[PDB]
């Protein structure tokens, strides 16, 4: 369907960002195959490059017939832009058919020539096209039918992203290929002639903030998309361990206070063990950013209204900053989970805890710069709602 | 012995109450013997007013001999200053000496014409008086040797407070008397010609509010005078039963931290019964005001980190005055006492509790409205570490 303009539009990337970092000048000197325009907020149309995969079948001619002649009528529309039109394809056998190079007097004989609806047709016919102007359409055509699996280039993308400075494949499958991805992404549409240098590539994408891939939540599903990030990130990092494990999260005063809260009972009712049949609870911590007092105040007055006990090292008015109650409310079963007010005593809290500590940031538009040393985990989203999802 | 100057300096101002409270005229016409001008500060060589009880014995003249004399030094001098001295007497014989009217004659050879180491003296002679200045101080003279007993004027003077108010035992010995005493002694020692008013001098000395009584504190001792308010009116009647108790106290930006904090431990030791076995729990409430809230702040930062477990309704920063945790504290045992900030959050605690509330206040300058509703006990004092001795 039009899947396969995605699922195939990510093809021609990891082909990119495998071009680059094949290369090993370590030096600026390379260039890309550049200009998409795509504004993928729809993405269904605008098939400027696909991939199909029926390997369990041969190549056929009438398989890719008609995305070839669909290929034909945007540059028929647009022939004045120099852009160019990818085709790849991954079959068991079948690929001897396409004799290569193209050639006209083949391309109409097998591509411009179908059946439908017990009459023929003749696409350059019943377009006016001459032979020179098909001519341009060819050239600028990229037809791969011997390339390699979808899936085996995106692993092939995968120990490549690792054999650069010795990550874990475990983990990076997650974390580099996405911000490789959509860096490429808005290098390719972005016409000021921007050429890469490798050097700069790595050094601008590894700052362990997992950015938002507009690609792939479009091809697995917000409902699958962030299954991937839980089962990936989260589920493999800790399932029964008593830790001091943090929860940073951002929210605008755009967001509403009663999706905030239903997300604060998800990281309880999961990141806490308050039992009493046990001897080493734990209970989390959290912190915001990016709003006002007042909301931040209203929201507290309401968690404890529903009587879901906290504390935030203020057992009262003109108290300092006292954070050996949050020590206490970590193992206390009386106290569901702990609250940070403000950054500068978010430090603070670090200092007086001596024993794993864990980093669970999310944002939107601003992210929260943490010390290196903790393993801290940085995220970016879209909406708020799709946090409850994760934990 | 310079009592007889302190107790007779009482006399005088009871036998001026009682000349006020036997008039039944209710309106203006009663005129006072003002100047005292003692400067109580010391008090101790000032004798203006003196007041002798030689019971099993006999009204002798080498007794008021030196008294009368010490007057007359006061007056040889001071002989325009216009004011009248005083010299009451109870003994059990020997009144008959005395000879009223007191001529000139018999003030002479009786104490003027005395005797001093081996030395005959005539006190007129030796100073150069005359009778005209002799008779003079005598018109300004008071003796009554068959005056009341000490104690049996001060029986007398409290029933005459007693019927006016129909009040029990000690809301009259330790509330009414006292009071209408500075309240006496300020009028009489004034001189702006303040012709007191019965109504006017009842309705202005009772507020629920005990005054402080430099005489019974000089006559008694701080050793005496804090033990008989323990006894009178704390210790009296409220022992041990669960009620809430709300201790009011005010302290300038002058008072030490240490000396409040004595307090606070003794009156928590005092007013609970967070013990083991009892099924019916309480702790006390405290108030403070007339601070800063560096201070009262700082206070609250010491009984904290002391392991003196509290609450004052916020449990967090930007909340807002939760009283339920102050009775979920006050039958709560791990919670030692609560704590009240202000006046108007102390409001709202009232008309939040449904059980038997008590009020004891203490205040050295200024005072607190309280409502008559309540059985407020409101206690001027000199120092602020008076009350440890109290409570």
């Amino acid at each position: 369907s039009a899947v396969d303009t995605i699922r195939g539009y990510c093809y021609q990337v990891d082909k990119t960002i495998i071009e680059i970092f094949s290369l090993p000048q370590m030096d600026d000197s390379i260039d890309i195959e550049c200009i998409e325009d795509v504004d993928v907020y729809n993405d269904g149309h605008l098939t400027a490059i696909q991939c199909k995969y029926y390997e369990s079948t041969d190549y056929n001619h009438s398989v890719i017939s008609k995305p070839i002649r669909l290929m034909l009528s945007h540059f028929k529309d647009n022939k004045e832009k120099g852009a160019n039109y990818y085709l790849y394809g991954h079959y068991k056998s079948g690929q001897e058919k396409l004799t290569l190079p193209l050639k006209v007097d083949f391309f109409k004989s097998n591509f411009l020539t179908y059946t439908e609806k017990k009459i023929k047709h003749e696409y350059h016919i019943e377009n006016g096209l001459t032979e020179e102007d098909l001519q341009a359409f060819l050239d600028r055509l990229v037809i791969n039918i011997n390339a390699k699996s979808f899936d085996d280039q995106k692993k092939e993308t995968i120990q490549i992203i690792k054999n650069h400075f010795q990550c874990e494949d475990y983990e990076a499958e997650h974390y580099l290929y996405s911000n490789a991805f959509r860096k490429t992404y808005d290098i390719s549409c972005n016409k000021k002639d921007r050429r890469i240098k490798k050097s700069d590539f790595v050094e601008s994408i590894n700052k362990s903030k997992v950015l938002f891939n507009i690609w792939f939540y479009q091809y697995e599903g917000r409902k699958e998309y962030l299954r991937k990030l839980k089962e990936s990130f989260i589920r493999r990092s800790v399932n029964t361990s008593p830790y001091a494990r943090f929860f940073i999260l951002e929210f605008q005063d755009k967001t509403d206070i009663k999706t905030v809260k239903d997300c604060i009972y998800k990281i309880q009712s999961n990141w806490s063990n308050l039992s009493k049949r046990t001897d080493r609870p734990y209970s989390p911590f959290l912190l915001f950013h990016g709003t006002s007092d007042a909301n931040l105040y209203e929201l507290k007055n309401q968690l404890f209204n529903e009587d879901l006990i906290f504390t935030d090292g203020y057992p009262f008015k003109g108290s300092v900053f006292t954070p050996k109650m949050l020590i206490e409310g970590f193992s206390n079963k009386e106290i569901h989970f702990q609250f940070i007010n403000d950054i500068d005593d978010f430090n603070e809290t670090l200092n007086s805890i001596n024993i794993r500590k864990e980093v669970y940031q999310f944002y939107t538009e601003n992210c929260l710069d943490i010390p290196s040393q903790l393993p801290q985990v940085n995220i970016q989203v879209k909406d708020f709602a799709d946090i409850k999802e994760i934990v």
